[PDB]
């Protein structure tokens, strides 16, 4: 492995991902030989915490102590947004930093001439979804500092007694993947090498978040979740009691259950009486369960029980997360669990960098 | 069977469909017997096409010279919003109308002490989802006047070529049915008698009409197609391209394929240019996609290859019918064929009517 930092990154529709392996054992003579671009790069990375005006780097989420190519570092995890990849770009080609960089996503294949622009860069272009099943198996592998990267809501048809627990991901195989981005990709694990796409869906986090910013005027995702986790989605969805009078017994389908997502909203009054914060909430409970729904149609057909979600639609989003819990244990009286892992949306930058060996 | 019209009627989340059963081979002593308010309710529904301010018959629909119960007479197709029941209830109490009703959907048991306030009226309630079954066998059996009642779009992949032809139902199982009302039930039929419900989805014509409503202030249904037709879903959506540059190449997802479905409206700038039309197409598209994909899904775990597409989401929209057709040909590479029937979201009310002998 190359007088290089060492970078993975995945350029997504919406979000970039950036980990960054931080060496801590590092010599006096190397030191001596380590070129003052690459002092500058270390310490604007550890010492910062925002970089930019729209930079984040997630510190609760470092690996401390990883041993990683032979080496001992730190493991740091970095998001932007990808409408401001031309400042990175801009800021990479600076003359005070004068690479190998392995990047996924598919920005990885957009803006590769824009990543060329850094004079003698080698970009190596990574499949997305490859590197998302190689980065969330080694996460694993590692645990986070001791602890386990995955986690599951026990009791998750009781809110008295939900609660998170860690989850034992040894053997993972075979592993349902439902990455939520901006779409949404399905794979199916069967081994470390050997995996399908099963399906994917369009209503992915992007069409909440679309749709919220249409609907409410929000103007952030985080946002958007604070005014959902203040609404009354029954306010926008027609139940099955609004058609029934109570519930469809014949089929098992519950009073409380939607019957139509935003079917109340055909009626002008309605329209005129409803607030931002239950439109929002509406809509994180339509595309939530739409694709709770579609990964447990996946999961019977590819005939696996342990489903995992990742991808930014759900950090600091629990409500989707007990929403998508609670739903595959309901449909599949127990037979299915939902699975969540600590690291979020970073796996696919991870998987990246575990690739620069190969070059 | 009774002295009484002969009505089904199917009570859904939006929409009343009433089918009606008028007998041509009435004799001179018949016609004596008959009391006004029976020849009353007859003249009403065959000598208007609109009833009040929102009931309309559609006459193109009307099964002429239909046998049966072993009288010979003609069916008609009759439909009105929900919200104006208690107006068809108040009619039916009228001083000039003093019948054995059998009604389904969720309103047979919303509205069953409504309809008791009319005196001595007999209520028998019938399943929704079962009377579907057997309305659509059965007018597919009787014909629709000698040509075919089901229907597909031959070439579905190539717009000069697609077009509209019969389909012919004669050995109709197994077969899935996919009813697009408020909400969606898919169901899988392996014979008259043995069916079952294979699951749902609350995103449904409730959720395109009330997210159309909510986004360009449409008030109707019709309004609502009107502005698709004239849209461009590419101005709200995030294409594959648009993240990658072009195809996805490893996976096979073309560059025009929507990556995310109102995604281009997380940009403020991008929801300043977007149109209502574009908006209302977009709506569409997404929620017309969301049923081809889980259809698709039900089909391929089914084992089922022929997918029936009814309920009034589809009334006079080609647009939807065709994208269903393209998506299932698409998806498939030929195996799974999207299938229309003329008869619209009239099955249960029909289904419901020939349950009257039972009585
Ligand atoms: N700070 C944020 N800004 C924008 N979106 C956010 C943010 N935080 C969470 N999200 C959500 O995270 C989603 C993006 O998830 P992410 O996994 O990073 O997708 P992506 O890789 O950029 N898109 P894709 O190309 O489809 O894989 C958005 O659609 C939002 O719903
Ligand atoms: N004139 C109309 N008025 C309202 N909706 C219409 C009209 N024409 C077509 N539609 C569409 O038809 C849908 C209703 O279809 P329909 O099959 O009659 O459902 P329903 O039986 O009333 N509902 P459900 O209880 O879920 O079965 C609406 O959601 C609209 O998308
Ligand atoms: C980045 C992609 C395109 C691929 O992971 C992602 O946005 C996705 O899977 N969208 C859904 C595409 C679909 O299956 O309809
Ligand atoms: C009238 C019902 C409730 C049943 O046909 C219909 O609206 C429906 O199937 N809605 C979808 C319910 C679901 O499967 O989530
Ligand atoms: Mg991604
Ligand atoms: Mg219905």
């Amino acid at each position: 492995v190359p007088g290089s930092p060492w970078f993975g990154m995945d350029i997504g529709g919406t979000l970039v991902k950036l980990s960054y392996f931080e060496p801590i054992d590092i010599t006096a003579e190397e030191e001596q030989e380590e070129v003052e671009s690459l002092k500058s790069i270390r310490k604007y990375l550890t010492s910062n915490v925002a970089y930019g005006s729209t930079g984040i780097r997630d510190v609760h989420l470092e690996l401390k102590d990883l041993t990683l190519f032979g080496r001992r570092g730190n493991l740091h995890f970095i998001r932007f947004p990808t409408q401001d990849l031309p400042t990175f770009i801009q800021m990479g080609r600076d003359k005070n930093f004068s690479t190998v960089l392995c990047a996924t996503g598919g920005g990885a294949y957009k803006f590769e001439k824009d990543f060329r622009t850094i004079g003698n860069l080698h970009l190596h272009k990574l499949d997305e979804l490859d590197c998302l099943v190689k980065g969330l198996l080694y996460i694993d592998s590692v645990s986070f500092n001791g602890q386990a990267e995955c986690y599951y809501f026990a009791n998750a048809s009781e809110p008295e007694r939900c609660q998170k627990m860690p989850f034992n991901l040894d053997d993972p195989y075979p592993l349902l993947v439902v990455n939520i981005g901006s779409g949404v990709s399905i794979l199916a694990v069967h081994s470390k090498d050997n995996y399908k796409r099963v399906t994917g869906t369009s209503l992915g986090g992007g069409t909440f978040l679309g749709l919220c910013s249409l609907l409410t005027g929000c103007e952030s995702f985080e946002e958007a979740l604070e005014m959902a986790s203040k609404g009354d989605s029954t306010q926008a969805d027609k139940l099955v009691r609004d058609i029934y009078g109570g519930d469809y017994e014949r089929f098992g389908l519950p009073g409380w259950a939607v019957a139509s997502s935003f079917g109340n909203m055909i009626y002008k009054e309605k329209r005129e009486s409803v607030s931002k914060e239950d439109l929002a909430r509406a809509t994180l409970v339509t595309i939530t369960n739409n694709i709770g729904s579609v990964a447990r149609m996946c999961a019977v057909n590819e005939k696996i029980n342990r489903v995992v979600f990742v991808g930014n639609f759900l950090r600091v989003n629990t409500l989707s997360m007990k929403l998508l819990a609670y739903a595959l244990d309901y449909w599949s009286k127990g037979q299915l669990k939902a699975l969540f892992l600590e690291h979020e949306g970073y796996f696919g930058a991870v998987g990246a960098l575990l690739g620069l060996p190969n070059f």
